[PDB]
């Protein structure tokens, strides 16, 4: 028996302390590199909040089981001036997962697939406690997401997924594959940087029109 609630700010602490235990160490890049203590990503965690429309799954006890962090994101200005969020990260190993969302976004713009849309989610950080995984979990905080965009005229909700595994449970929920990169083939000093498990074959960019 679990509740699906808002992230409020004073559950930041919280809320990292759940992923430092999980995400941190089990979604499939940061195990791979051995992320170990990394404020950078706590901090890229947080930024999200004051959007208002991350979720929490909390079970009887009160204990967070479950988050999806969620950010809007706004169609480049028409004088955008882009910026690679890796230049700003001195921790080695995130660096490395930040450069790989940045060639991700300089080989796809999901607002080019979205010509009309000014406004698009970015679900941004999805974790579940070990004990809690295949009840649905994943799929009951990623539809409360619906209600925030039906609230807020939003129609698309983007999803970078970091394995097939992930982009499985997204698929299940009715989104789309709309960009994908094998790591066998993210070679941006011409060299493979990412060798996790055959089965995890690279990033999908998965997306949902609600
Ligand atoms: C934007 C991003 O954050 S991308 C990175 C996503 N996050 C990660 O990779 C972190 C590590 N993974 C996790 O935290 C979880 O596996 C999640 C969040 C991806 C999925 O959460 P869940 O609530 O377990 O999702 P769900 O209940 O749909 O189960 C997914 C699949 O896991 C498998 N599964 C079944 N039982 C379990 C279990 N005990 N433990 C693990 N996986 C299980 C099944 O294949 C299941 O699919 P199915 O139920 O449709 O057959």
């Amino acid at each position: 028996p679990y509740t699906i609630e808002l992230i409020q700010p004073e559950d930041g602490e919280a809320v990292i302390a759940m992923l430092k235990t999980f995400f941190f160490k089990d979604e499939p890049l940061n195990t791979f590199l051995d992320l170990g203590e990394c404020k950078e990503l706590e901090k890229y965690s947080l930024k999200p909040l004051p959007d208002n429309c991350s979720y929490k799954a909390v079970n009887k006890k009160g204990e967070i089981i479950g988050v999806f962090l969620n950010g809007l994101m706004r169609r480049p200005s028409p004088d955008d001036v882009p910026e690679k969020a890796a230049d700003s990260c001195e921790h080695p190993k995130f660096k490395k997962i930040l450069s790989l969302m940045d060639h991700v976004e300089e080989q796809f713009n999901i607002f080019d697939v979205y010509p009309d849309e000014e406004l698009i989610l970015d679900g941004k950080i999805l974790s579940v406690d070990t004990n809690y995984r295949g009840l649905g979990i994943a799929g009951r905080l990623t539809e409360r997401a619906y209600e925030y965009m039906r609230e807020n005229g939003i129609n698309v909700y983007h999803v970078l997924c970091s394995s097939h595994y992930s982009a499985r449970v997204m698929e299940k929920l009715g989104f789309h594959e709309v960009f994908r990169m094998q790591f066998a083939d993210y070679k941006p000093q011409g060299e493979v940087v990412f060798k996790p498990a055959a089965p995890h074959v690279g990033i999908q960019v998965m997306a949902k029109e609600v």
